[PDB]
């Protein structure tokens, strides 16, 4: 996944329109500390829905998958 140019190319792979400003809260708006958490900081960023905060928890992984 080295075709992105910064987490807005990432969480659009993975349908997060409504997760811009809510991973800015956090601190995942680059490619570093959303590359530190699980599903416990999904429900923190405001990710409530269903599914979607499953999906993130395996993206959070792309991350350190090759750091």
């Amino acid at each position: 996944y080295t075709s992105f140019n910064t987490v807005d190319e990432w969480l659009d792979a993975i349908k997060m329109s409504q997760y811009k400003e809510s991973f800015a809260s956090a601190g995942f708006t680059t490619f570093d500390i959303v590359s530190q958490m699980t599903v416990e900081d999904i429900l923190r960023v405001g990710v409530t829905l269903a599914g979607h905060q499953k999906k993130i928890l395996n993206s959070i992984q792309v991350m350190r998958a090759q750091m």
